[PDB]
């Protein structure tokens, strides 16, 4: 297997164990939330993404993963956040396809 593929962490202490491992690979956080519409409408097109582009893709609700919506400074729902050789390197805030892209097509 391979870990390019879309996944959905499940509490706070996840996405770390995950870049431990795997810094070398762009890693792409979509920071949502369940009381988030936008969020919903742009799901299955980050979906798309990760079908496309050998990084890793990954789902946070910021509810169940509060502290880490907490360091990575979340406001605005949803926020992807581009995180490649171990650290943060860039962001689009609001549910915006085409940027996310960009910003992929700009990291990988």
């Amino acid at each position: 297997g391979s870990m390019s593929k879309l996944i959905e962490l499940k509490q706070d202490g996840d996405l770390e164990s995950l870049l431990e491992q795997h810094k070398n690979k762009l890693v792409v956080v979509d920071f949502f939330a369940t009381w988030c519409g936008p969020c919903k409408t742009i799901a299955p097109l980050f979906k798309e993404l990760s079908e496309k582009y050998d990084a890793i893709f990954v789902k946070v609700d910021v509810d169940k993963l509060e502290e880490t919506a907490r360091k990575y400074n979340i406001s605005a729902m949803p926020t992807f956040i581009a995180i490649k050789n171990g650290e943060k390197v860039g962001d689009v805030v609001g549910a915006s396809i085409a940027k996310v892209e960009d910003m992929i097509k700009k990291f990988i």
